[PDB]
């Protein structure tokens, strides 16, 4: 009944999906075509502003537009960290979620968005608990737990995930008296502790992002225990982009089937290369 | 209506009035008759805690029960931090407040008692707003704002009732979007940082303790905004307690009328001499 | 008194923006989008960072073919300290002196004696303090400024939090903490005071550093600037005539998302700038 | 075996064992509901004032302690000293503490308790080092906390890590087991069996600094199956009316009025040390 | 308002300010010729060598040395303790001195000093700190060395440090004044009207060991315009000689016919402590 759960209702809709991170109305056509649960607008995917620099910002409204125009499954796009008029632009186009997202530059280095001021969802980012509890206080409706953006390589998302995941089953079976000194060393609101601690997950939508390259990575963050993915440079810069968005999708809806596996990972082209950063 | 809102509506009956340790009933009723809100029942004032050492716990039921039954004002008493145990029994005798102090010996570094699950108030100390919110979440009912316990010397209390007070007064016109992260760094719940900031002052009575000596001391404090104050070791370490009683109770009754501070002051006996620890 | 009648002309200049111009084209491009004043300087904040080299006040031929060009108030930079790049640009008769940190610093030490001028100055600020003694030197408009010449807005959200974040403390503050306050800002008390009672800065208070797009211009309006400083975000543009008048209009109707949307839609490229982490 | 030594351990839960110096001590403990009594030179009040090397009794005291009271004798060798332990046994007592409140003898290991028929109890201050000491063959574990001091704090501390851990195993993902016990420094087997079990594989007494009948109550509000009480009751005012005191917290500790009742009028508590 | 406080001060010009602490000490001070005197619980030397929270006097203490002398009574007050100023004010008294000797009760701020009615007196240790005092009301400033030794050196230190900063502010060029206000942290306009009046813009009395009449005249040369003398009378051997001997010795500081006279044949000075 609250403004707030029906945002977090909204995307629950969302769970058993790949999100889909399009520059462009192509992109866009094919993430449905491939049947992503949602389509992210941005300007330039992970692993470009990654290789590429500059200050990365929402995107023209124009662009935005003509995605949701070609697609008609949601559509979300990025603003700044903090940038609350990027959002206020967003919403008023007529977009299904904002994502508040650290792949672009940040703009505010102390706050983020208010996102309770909204209509409409957001996704927040986190790589821990208390952070992913944090951007919930402020209003997220969706948490995505997010690894390295643009490397392709899937190892901070799954220390995240399992640092995530793994605090939520300390969290559990904890003694209740000892909760409120958790709450304190999380820096995390105590009302959303005890609600994580009785609903023993996140008390909204979880998603893994960062470095997701293959359906093997995919499936891996579904059996790991999320909600769903975001894929954002590899599928765009991989070597075969609808194939291999098709195959990610068969991967997270049939995460535990290993012979389906086999047969969606067997003979794509190039993944991308991707980045060891050690 | 909640049970919670009971006991802070209890607590606000003492508003105005000076709370004093005792040791057994005479002491109690010395205390009494110079207009006392409230006794403290407590082993040994702070200041012979700091001189002797030793381990400083709960005082034996029975000087409880002796102090209760000599005087018809409130009876508090002393619990040591996290002895949940202590202060069963403690409710169990039938007191009407537990001070979880640290002026006794810790008995839980990491972990205060769950003060929710007791049908008596509690009283809690604190340095800071974050320190103050954390313990009313956990239950408190009353807050002390603490200085230096056993040395006559009011220095810390005045820098703690500023810390306090100046952060709830930061608080009241900070933009709403900034408070998230302000919680964030106080370490404090959200809630009770917005509840706060909508009440202008703390959600719970807070009184001052901690060095006050003399009446100037305890005027002092309620000039400086506190709803009352604890006096331990000032009175019964004085060359006259029982006068020294009576004008402390009516400094704070008094505290804005300079001439009655003058009065009350002139020709008190030696003050407890105390100790400088800079 | 002659500080009070300097300080009520930039008045005038509120709900506006000022663009960075360095010659009469450019001058004339922001009249036309509906600047409230031009401020003529050598070089955009981006070209200084790119190329280096010792940036000063800008030839008095290039200022009075600016100033001829518009009909709108003009503003020249001047070193800070160089009290007689000052003198020279007083005496070209235009209508403000920017005292700017994107120009290379002259005096380490001290900024101009800003009282012996009839011209009103600007001058930059990072916090309360640098604000505050500005203005006892005589700034009659201040400018709270973030990163100069990479179109990333982060430092100028920094500093207007932290600037309004103070104000909004001292507002409530103890009077009996306030010298302490004043002390810890090193800031003239009398100031300080001034700014408690009126609830905000003494000046008019701008907003510059890394404005690119309408939706950064709305923001620090948001935040509560009187107006915002453009340099480098529209002539690094792909359209300047259009992104200005944009911007222009961000200001005017900065709590309007359906206005903000419309005049964000179909900009061009917007310039590119550079994340200094 | 094993399993009988654990077995036999786990008739003292509920109970109080008391640190006794002499006969006279062992049947005021007997007589006040102690579960056993821990034969002891000198209880670790003194030892931490005086000093000294501090060593197994005296065998003449054991047989003395042992032939006053029908509980269950226990006493204590020095970490390592596997010869005192033997000495121990033969005597015909019924449990061997390797304690650290003696001096330890032998710095980089404890006695391998396997080689003996007579159950162990060690200390430990984590699950780390609780699965350590089972795995040599203790079959009791002793959390312990400040020795001497009469301040429950480091007990508190410890009982709160052990089974915290414990509980953070319960719930644990299998496969980050693996990782959990190289991080414990524990056998992975043990681990394991902790886990399925949901507790300590065998019976886990809180010791240090019970000093009131509210400290023991307090020890088994936090899950532990009884409590050692050394300088507690004999460096107090009157240790017969304390002991029983504490005997009786222990028994009801979940029962405030019972803990009203036993605390009232009880004379002086050890005054102990403050260390922090 | 705060130039009529400004100017009461400015009556003790030439004068010495003694520390009393009873009704005898009072009239000895009067006696002598002391343009003031100052009331206090103890002597700085005594507050220095005891310890213990030193705090504003009893007020009836403070009543009879009001009404055992004429001359100007003042008395001290913890810094930042507005209440015990209050109080003071209340009594009656001429002047309140928010004071270093007494224990700091606020670490952070002074008392707001333009509330109050009366005259203040605070001290310093240099430029900025004086006219932050006096941006708070202070109406007249102690140029603090050490309190309780009977050396000199500390005082000498802080004079020669305000009195030379103000000497350096006459001649700066303007321009540079509004860094110099930023670096002594201290209020523009006070730091302005320093350098046109080329003085400090209240009396200015030197306080701190001063044991001797030859230490009394050196603060006179050096440019104060009086003395505070605290433990140097009552610590001493003669009290009454000394005390009157100091106060020549103000009176006729270029004089050293009369120093040398007014300094012959005194009893022991306070010994003192060397600190360095
Ligand atoms: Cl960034
Ligand atoms: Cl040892
Ligand atoms: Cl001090």
């Amino acid at each position: 009944k609250s403004p707030f759960s029906v945002k977090v209702g909204l995307a629950q809709m969302l769970r058993g999906g790949v999100i889909m991170d399009v520059v462009n109305a192509e992109q866009a056509r094919i993430a449905e075509e491939a049947g992503a649960c949602a389509v992210m607008a941005l300007e330039r995917v992970p692993a470009d502003i990654r290789a590429q620099g500059g200050v990365a910002r929402m995107s023209d409204p124009q662009m935005i537009k003509e995605i949701k125009q070609a697609v008609t499954i949601p559509v979300m796009a990025k603003a700044r960290i903090g940038h609350f008029v990027e959002a206020q632009i967003l919403e008023a186009i007529g977009i299904d979620y904002i994502d508040e997202s650290e792949v672009l530059t940040l703009a505010d280095e102390d706050h983020h968005i208010n996102k309770h001021n909204f209509r409409i969802p957001f996704v927040c980012g986190c790589r821990n608990l208390g952070e992913a509890l944090r951007r919930i206080r402020e209003g997220a409706a969706m948490i995505r737990t997010k690894g390295e953006a643009g490397t392709g390589n899937i190892i901070e998302a799954v220390r995240h995930v399992r640092s995530v995941n793994g605090d939520i089953r300390v969290l559990r079976n904890m003694d209740d008296d000892e909760v409120f000194t958790f709450a304190k060393k999380l820096a995390a609101p105590y009302d959303l502790v005890m609600q994580t601690k009785q609903l023993g997950r996140l008390p909204v939508v979880q998603f893994a992002a960062g470095g997701v390259a293959t359906p093997a990575d995919a499936a891996l963050m579904m059996q790991l225990g999320c909600d769903g993915v975001f894929v954002g440079s590899g599928i765009f810069k991989s070597g075969d982009p609808a194939r291999r968005a098709r195959a990610i999708v068969q991967a997270v809806t049939h995460y535990s089937d290993p012979e389906m596996l086999v047969e969606v990972s067997c003979g794509l082209g190039e993944a991308m290369v991707g980045i060891n950063l050690n």
